[PDB]
Parts: C-alpha cells; structure tokens; sequence
C-alpha cells in the first residue's frame, strides 16, 4: 500500500521507522514545512531514537532512503498536497491541527482513499484501538480513521481485560506522561495555562480524553470512567495507573494479574500480524527508560497490581511515540486486509 | 525558646534550619553530620533549590555562626558521641535517614536530649504525629520518640479527613507523582530497591510508599482502607498526590468536594493555633510543581482538578516535600513547646 506522510515530526518520523522494511508498506510522499534538507537530517539523527540504519540522502525536492525516492513537500494547506497523482492510498495526518473532519477530509479531495488521524478526533467515521474494536472498521464506510491517543492504546485493552474479567463499574485513570511537543521549552503562551509551563522542570497536569472518550472504542464504558494526565520531565515514555471498581471482587492480586498473562498470550495466538505487539505481561522492576523502542500498546507491570476487596489498581507502560507509532503501521497494513 | 538539635544536616534537616530561622519560639544550638563545619556552612548557603540563605553564615573550626550566633557542629556517625545534654538540647531532629529505628533513635535521648523526631515514618515510635490531624493524641508525658510520618503522608491525611468527615470514605487509592530524593541514585547504581537504583534524573520510577497503608497511625479508621504508590519523576523537589477514594454518600457535584476544601482551609486558618495555620491551602489557579517550591503548606488543594462520577471522587494536592515537611517540623516543634 502507497502511504503519504502529513506532518513528519515525532509520530510521522515514528511511523516511517516503524514501518520501513516491511513489504506491506511503501512511504511514497512526505509532507511538512520545510525543505528536504532538513527532514533528511531529522530522520537521520533522533534524539531518541538513535540514528538511522538505512542510507539518507537529499535532493532539491526529495530525499533517498535506501535508494528509494520519497517526494517531498512544504504545503501548509493540505489542499494543495497531489496525493492523487503520487497514487498514495492512505495519508497519515500527523501534524496535529487538522483532527477536525473537514479539514482531514483534504486529503481525500486530493486522490487519498483514506485518511488515518494521529489522535482523537471530532466526527471522524471511526476511532480504532488494534486489539480492542478494529473489526467494528467497514472499509467501504470509513475513509476518516482516528487511532486515538497513546493513552488510550494503552489504557483501552487494559480496561478491556478487567472487563470482561471482572465487570467495571466505574474506574478513573492518571497517566504520568512524558512531555512532548504540545507544551513549551520555557514558560510562553499556550491555549492551556499549564501546557504553557517550561516541560523540562515542572510536574504538569492537563487533560487527556482517554477515558471520557473510552465510549468509542467500548461503547459500555461510555461515562463510566475519568481521567487526566501529569506531564513529567522525561523525553519519552510513558506509565498509566487504572482504579476500577468491579462487579466481581478478584480473589487476590494473582488472578488479576493471570487475566493479563492469558490476554497477552491470546493476542499472540491469534495468528493475527496486527496484534502480536498489543500486550506484553512483564514481570520485571523496570523504569521509563526501558521501554523505550518498546512496540506494544501496553506493558502490564505485574508488580504494581494492587486489590481491595473491589477495588483493582493496576498499571501498564508505553512508549507514547514508538508503541503508538508501530500501532499506526499495523493499522495501515489491516487495511490492506480490509 | 526550645533548644533544639539537629542530627542529619541534609534536604530536611537544613530546611529545618531555614524554615525556623527567625522564629522566636526556636533557637537552634547544635548539628551533627558527617563533614566539618564549612561544607555544611556552604551548603546551608546555596541551595540549589531554595536559593541563597538571608542571614550571613561563617564558618569556624566547631560551628557555623549565623547572624552572629554559634552554632556548634560535630561529625560523630554514632549519635550516642553527641552531648545533646552539655548542649541543653531539648529537642533532636532526627533526619539522617538511617536511625528510624526506636532503639537507635532514641540514643539521642540517652545524650541528655528530652525528646526526638524522627523526620520519616518510624516502627514502634511513641507516637505518629500529622498536624491538623491527630496532634491532640500527643501526650507530654508518655510520648518522647515522634515521628512526624512522611511528606505524602502530611499530604495525604489532611485531604482524606476532609473527605471522610465529609462523605464518608469506603476505599480507595492513591498515586504521587514524586520529585526524586537523596535515597535514589543519579546514574544506575546497586540498591536494595532494583527501581530506585535507576537514574533518577531520567527516568519514572514507580516505588512504593506507606503513606496509604500506615494512614491508620494518623486516622484509625481508615485502617486498611487505602492503598498507594509513587511514581517518582525528574523533578528536583515539588511532589503531587492524586486520590481516588469511593464514598458512602455520593457528592451532589464537584463543587460540592471542593467546598468543603475551602471550608476546612478556613477553619484550621480560624483556629488560632499558630501550628495549623499552613496546614491546607485551597487553591483554583492553573499551577504546576515549580508554583509550589516555597510553599509551606502540607497541602495544596488544586481544585480544578477535581473529579466526580457517582460516588468515585478525585481530588489532587500539591505539596513541597522539602519545605512543606519540614516547616510541619517547625510547627512541631513549637507544638510541643505548646506542652
Ligand atoms: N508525541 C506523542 O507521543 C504522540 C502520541 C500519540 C498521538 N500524537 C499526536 O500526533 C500529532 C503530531 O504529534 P507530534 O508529537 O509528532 O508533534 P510535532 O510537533 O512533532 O508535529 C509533527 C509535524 O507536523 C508538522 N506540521 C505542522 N503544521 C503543518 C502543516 N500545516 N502542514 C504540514 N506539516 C505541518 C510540524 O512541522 C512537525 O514536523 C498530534 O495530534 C499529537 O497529539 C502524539
Ligand atoms: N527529601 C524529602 O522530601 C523528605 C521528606 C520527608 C521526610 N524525609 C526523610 O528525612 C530523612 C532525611 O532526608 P533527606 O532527603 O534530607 O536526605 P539526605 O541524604 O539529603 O540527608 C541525610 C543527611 O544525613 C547525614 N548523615 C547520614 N548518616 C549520618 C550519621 N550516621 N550521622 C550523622 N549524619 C548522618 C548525611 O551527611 C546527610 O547530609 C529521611 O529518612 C527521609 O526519608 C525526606
């Protein structure tokens, strides 16, 4: 499938990583504010991420990887953007300004037959999470697919698996997440009077729709959980931490934990390509720093897992930039599938 | 003035310092550490989070002398060596982190020393102390090792007795997003916890905490009602708690949790007891954790944060684990004089 790249920063240059090598996909146009020069240098050298296997190199209006040529472009009106003639069958709009559906639907009023949105979205066909309600996706219906937030790749199979193991009833979840571009270097202004604080130095709490906007992905918990999140001073990676309340009191810390061992293990037996990378059960003390380059939607800490009577606490990490980034290309190639 | 000692002269123990410099009801004789008397001089200079020291400190070959009063200094690592009695010290504040234990701690008592604090949640101390909790519990007479329980714990506490007087709390859980501290490592070194070993300038480190689970020190009832955890991030100092709790009695709205907030910042601020007057601070602007470096509140209500949904409620309070605690020390410390 020919896949063109709106926004190539932190997700998009994700994206292009993650799927560079696997024959399902062929990045054929890239599409930001500046010139080839310096996207080149960016994908080459990630302050995260390392540096780049493959070969780079840069041309007037384009740049080589591996010997294959990617257009390149620095149209800040995605009208403008000649998906149609690169013959680009899916556009990833990772900008981070056109969520709204009539300016997403843009790049289909120029020869994409669809558009995946990097983030929660307003009024687009469907909201998918891999491994949570992908089957409920019609190809034929939807050409506007939001895959929601890194917070809720996480969050929405963890629920799931208390779900159908135990009944939640009610639940509300803090994501401790890195800080990324949204917010500000140093102190300067912002719609958000936080986000708007220097990221580096300060525990930030915003918003996140995670959890309000579960209803999406699993229609029974609609108005059953709450959220928010705390931006902390790490440059990636991420930690979410669920209290439910369910209908069926688990009968020890252990049996929560072995739901996650078998949903883990049931992703993997699925035969299904798309989900093998949704949940890992990890045992191991680790920190942020170690799922880093981390692929799955959600790495269940066993250890943090915690009950009263009722009430169940646990807690799952991702790589808010490299998990999410994978999921965006196991979901171009779902769609392959159909 | 209560003479009062200070074994530790570290994060808390030279908060301590400043937090009581200047109070009439303290006078400050001695510090015992493990370096001579310029380097903690110096330290108590510059602080790499609460700025330059206001008094002028010098330092002498035994002690430190600030605003022109001595202060004598010793290295002993053995607090039995330390003569508390010679000194006049009634009070010790215990804050080198390794004598938490009732045996150990109370040597200082042995010194000559009438009574200590442990600057940390303590096993088989007299009693467990959080002011505008259950300092009514202290008795003069019975009680000589306190501890003064954590800085979540002072956070903590004060926001679950508004909720439980309140609502009525069944359960719940808490999480504190924590400013990394001294008992962590700056790069990947060996120690006891295999996450707290981890760099922690770069990393979220989840840990556990007691301040939950011991809660029924401070608040019996709520014995074994409340579970938690801290995620410790890079953040010098400055520190957040984020409680779920359900409740007997489903709040009416959000502004209903928040009220009672407001209503019980003002009357411990109406009580007249100087040692209450920064126990909780009702808050409603937009802040973030370098806000609260400075504050001396135990707890800082951010009530926009606040969540209902049937009887789950959600609050969130910010508290300066350095400075909050250790101004509660001082509160303390007067408190006891108070007796
Ligand atoms: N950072 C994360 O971990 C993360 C996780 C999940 C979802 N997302 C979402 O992905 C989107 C992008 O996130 P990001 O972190 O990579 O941010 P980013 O700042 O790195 O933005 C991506 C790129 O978009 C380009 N861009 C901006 N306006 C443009 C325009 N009009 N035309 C073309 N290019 C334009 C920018 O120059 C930049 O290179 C957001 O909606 C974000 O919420 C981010
Ligand atoms: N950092 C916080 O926010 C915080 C909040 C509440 C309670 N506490 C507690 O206060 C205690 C001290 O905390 P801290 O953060 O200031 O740590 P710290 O390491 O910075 O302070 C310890 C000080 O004790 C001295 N010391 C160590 N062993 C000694 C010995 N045998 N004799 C004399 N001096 C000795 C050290 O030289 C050091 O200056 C701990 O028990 C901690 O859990 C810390």
């Amino acid at each position: 499938i020919k896949v063109g790249i709106n926004g190539f920063g932190r997700i998009g240059r994700s994206f292009f990583r993650a799927s560079w090598g696997r024959e399902e996909i062929e990045i054929v146009a890239i599409n930001d504010l500046t010139d080839a020069k310096h996207l080149a240098h960016l994908l080459k050298y990630d302050s995260v991420h390392g540096i780049f296997k493959g070969s780079v190199e840069a041309k007037d209006d384009s740049i080589v990887v591996d010997g294959k040529e990617i257009k390149v472009f620095a149209q800040k009106d995605p009208s403008q953007i000649p998906w149609g003639d690169l013959g680009v069958d899916v556009v990833i709009e990772a900008t981070g300004v056109f969520r709204d559906r009539e300016n997403a639907s843009k790049h289909l009023q120029g020869g994409a037959k669809k558009v995946i949105i990097t983030a929660p979205a307003k009024n687009p066909d469907i909201t998918v999470v891999l491994g949570v309600n992908e089957e409920k996706y019609n190809p034929k219906e939807h050409n506007i697919i939001s895959n929601a937030s890194c917070t809720t790749n996480c969050l929405a199979p963890c629920v799931k698996v208390l779900n159908e193991a135990f009944g939640v009833e009610k639940g509300y979840m803090v994501t401790v997440h890195a800080y990324t571009n949204d917010q500000r270097l140093l102190d300067l202004p912002h719609k958000d009077f936080r986000r708007a604080r220097a990221a580096a130095i300060n525990i930030v709490p915003t918003t996140t729709g995670a959890a309000k906007a579960i209803g999406e992905v699993i229609p029974e918990l609609k108005g059953k959980l709450d959220g928010t999140a705390r931006r902390v001073p790490v440059p990636d990676g991420s930690l979410i931490d669920l209290t439910v309340v369910v209908n069926k009191a688990p009968s020890s810390v252990e049996e929560v934990n072995e739901k996650f061992r078998e949903a883990a293990q049931k992703y993997r037996e699925s035969g299904k390509v798309y989900l093998k990378e949704i949940l890992q059960y990890c045992e191991d003390p680790i920190v942020s720093t170690d799922i880093v380059g981390n692929p799955h939607s959600a790495i269940f800490d066993a250890p943090l897992t915690q009950v009263i009577d009722n009430l169940v606490h646990i807690a799952a990490w991702y790589d808010n930039e490299w998990g999410y980034s994978c999921r965006l290309r196991d979901l171009v190639i779902y769609l392959a599938e159909r």
